[PDB]
């Protein structure tokens, strides 16, 4: 409850969050320039559907890898037990992918970086998943928009992993204690940067739930499963 354990609750996530980003996001807004030509637009198109699911899941299963390496960085995460680290990760996991995509969208030219160059949605229409595709490139349009912070998203997807609310949790008092102290953490920066507008503007709880759920629906049937 103290102001120094508040804000080195802060620091320690936004570095764990800095240290596990995957890309970064230096180089993200440097790419942006870098869209793909109507020639290789055309081949992404072409390939066949199993081609492209499963290229998309070696980059959720590398991406889910870094949500991994970010939430063991967390002095309290780990201090779970071996079921509830399993559960909030499980359940969260995904969910914390799908909001750092974020950074990799272009609310410009409503392009996503894919491999090296920035593309519009009809580069994955070999998927198959014309609605599905809409569903990301919106929910990351959104989010692009409030110009969402490293440090905001470190934090923010800090509290989509680290949730109370998850069922066949075991220490479920143990992880609202932890919940809160990054709830109020969350608070704090908000205040010291003059941010209190985006908290009224963040995707609803639920959406961003729900959202996953029907991705993964569709994800199992052609490539398998849980995953780890
Ligand atoms: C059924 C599908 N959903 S999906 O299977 O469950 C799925 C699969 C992969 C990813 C991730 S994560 C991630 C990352 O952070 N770093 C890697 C980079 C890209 C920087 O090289 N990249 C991706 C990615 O390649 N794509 C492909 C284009 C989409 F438009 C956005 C996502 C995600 Cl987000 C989801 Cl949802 C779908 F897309 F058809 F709906």
């Amino acid at each position: 409850a103290s102001l120094t354990e508040i804000e080195h609750l802060v620091q320690s996530v936004c570095k764990s969050y800095r240290e596990t980003c995957q890309l970064r996001l230096e180089d993200l807004l440097r790419q942006r320039s870098n869209i793909f030509s109507r020639e290789e637009v055309t081949g992404y198109q072409r390939k066949s559907m199993w081609e492209m699911w499963e290229r998309c899941a070696h980059h959720l299963t590398e991406a889910i890898q870094y949500v991994v390496e970010f939430a063991k960085r967390l002095s309290g995460f780990m201090e779970l037990c071996q079921n509830d680290q399993i559960v909030l990760l499980k359940a969260g996991a995904m969910e914390v992918v799908l909001v750092r995509m974020c950074r990799a969208y272009n609310a410009d030219n409503r392009t996503v970086f894919f491999e090296g160059k920035y593309g519009g949605m009809e580069l994955f229409r070999a998927l198959g998943c014309s609605e599905l595709i809409s569903s990301i490139f919106d929910f990351s349009h959104s989010l692009s928009a409030l110009h969402f912070s490293e440090d905001e998203i470190a934090l923010y997807t800090a509290l989509v992993l680290i949730n109370a609310h998850r069922p066949g949790l075991q220490e479920k008092r143990k992880v609202e204690q932890l919940q809160y102290n990054l709830e109020l953490a969350f608070h704090h920066h908000l205040c010291k940067t003059h941010r209190q507008s985006i908290l009224a503007k963040l995707p609803p709880k639920g959406k961003l739930r729900s959202l996953c759920s029907q991705h993964v629906e569709r994800l199992q049937i052609f490539q398998h499963l849980h995953p780890i």
